[PDB]
């Protein structure tokens, strides 16, 4: 999610970059499973014009707990990735990103409580198309494909599993703006689906990771979401989102995600 790894990038001034980002998070699925995570994210960058293509780098720190009726755990997390943001002066965007996760990894509780380590790769593309009703009001049908190979765990003793998730995302958002000469402020809010199909699958163990969350490797949400971009003077922006989910096996039952955006140059 382009918006919510960084924020609005229209117009900005400025071609070096800095950001940071935490998002805070609980969801929960079926036999009791339930889980929570704080997610922090920083990353550097240098945009381009011809168009304005933001590219960069990115490092990841994930705490995340979990708890079902058969066990509780915890994993810690850390990331790398890069990333390739097209933001067009047409209004549409198309963003890139691929990344790689380490986790480490604590599942209890046959016996015992089981420390081990997992890891995947990700890869990402969104494009979405910003059009302005008026020069307050926009709206920005948005559609993102995410894909990964994961090498996580299966079932006593854990023998490891691959396999390949394949996260879809298709949805809308609105928003209104409010203007300074200094400041600006975008109210907005969102609809949208998505869909996630783990490819080999059924037999992948629910842990703390954030990875399989399900019984199966098919599920479906309806996400909704509600923050704000704000803007002030030439280099600071900074943008906050809720969000909730509904009628998936698994669901966000809450979520915040705070952007932060020091640029210049």
């Amino acid at each position: 999610n382009l918006n919510k790894r960084m924020g609005d990038l229209r117009d900005i001034n400025g071609e070096a970059g800095a950001w940071a980002r935490i998002m805070s998070g609980t969801g929960s699925a079926s036999g009791g499973f339930s889980d929570n995570y704080t997610h922090v994210q920083v990353g550097v960058d240098k945009k381009h014009e011809l168009l304005d293509l933001f590219t960069g780098f990115t490092v990841t720190h994930t705490d995340s707990s979990a708890s079902a009726d058969v066990f509780s755990g915890k994993t810690k997390s850390v990331g790398a990735g890069l990333y390739a943001s097209a933001m067009f002066d047409s209004g549409a965007y198309i963003d890139l990103i691929g990344k790689y996760v380490h986790h480490d990894n604590e599942y209890t509780a046959g016996l015992g409580t089981r420390d081990y380590s997992t890891h995947s790769w990700y890869a990402g593309a969104e494009a979405g198309y910003r059009y302005h009703v008026t020069e307050d009001a926009w709206i920005e049908p948005q559609a993102e494909l995410v894909y990964g190979s994961v090498s996580g765990k299966q079932f006593l003793s854990m023998k490891d599993k691959d396999y390949n998730p394949l996260i879809g995302r298709t949805g809308v958002d609105v928003g209104k703006s409010f203007s300074g000469k200094d400041w600006k402020v975008t109210a907005r809010a969102g609809l949208g689906y998505q869909f996630d199909l783990l490819a080999n699958g059924e037999t992948v163990l629910r842990d703390a990771s954030g990875e399989k969350r399900i019984k199966g490797e098919k599920d479906s949400r309806m996400l909704m979401s509600v923050g704000l971009n704000a803007e002030i003077r030439d280099n600071v922006r900074f943008g906050l989102e809720f969000e909730k989910s509904a009628f998936g096996k698994y669901n966000v039952d809450n979520a915040v995600n705070a952007n932060f955006r020091y640029s210049f140059g």
